């Protein structure tokens, strides 16, 4: 019953591609906000849910916020998609090899591969795959926040956009979780 249409809750990477979002998937809900972390993505989806506002497709474009407890929330979040829906994860990209959470925002993004090839109605949007793949657009960056100026900001967006669209089109012919 649950009526067609996307919905992409958040963190500031994907506020960051905001335009490019949006222009990649005309008429999809971007609901992406600065400190949002996998957790309140979880609150958020449910929230949505309880008021019929969250419709089919669920893009959950997090994990880079408080990475620390990504085996619980990722495993919580999939837990509490609602019956009829089809979920895309996002994996999370911290570029910094030596940053002291490198190494969980790595692992969170493996498990969430391992979620999503798990799960019949879950749908992987490899953003740190595709962010090792361009360097240019972490040049003179945070190495989270792609782009040093308009134009790597632009083709990082874009970048950015087109992953979460391609899993999309993947997830079209896909089962929405059932009972
Ligand atoms: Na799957």
């Amino acid at each position: 019953g649950i009526a067609d249409g996307t919905m992409l809750i958040g963190d500031s990477v994907a506020l960051r591609a905001n335009t490019a979002l949006q222009t990649a998937l005309p008429g999809a809900q971007i609901n992406a906000q600065v400190s949002v972390t996998t957790k309140t993505a979880n609150e958020i989806m449910l929230n949505n849910s309880q008021n019929k506002f969250l419709p089919k497709t669920v893009v959950i474009a997090t994990g880079v916020n408080n990475p620390e407890n990504y085996k619980d929330d990722w495993d919580s979040i999939v837990k509490n998609l609602p019956k009829g829906h089809h979920m895309i994860l996002v994996t999370p990209y911290e570029g910094d090899k030596t940053k002291e959470t490198y190494a969980i925002v790595e692992k969170a993004a493996a498990y969430m591969r391992e979620l999503a090839e798990k799960t019949p109605y879950i749908t992987i949007a490899d953003w740190n795959q595709v962010a090792k793949e361009h360097p240019e657009i972490w040049a003179g960056t945070d190495q989270v926040h792609f782009g040093s100026e308009s134009s790597t900001i632009e083709a990082g967006a874009k970048l950015y956009a087109d992953t979460i669209a391609t899993a999309l089109q993947t997830a079209q012919d896909k089962p929405v979780k059932s009972k």
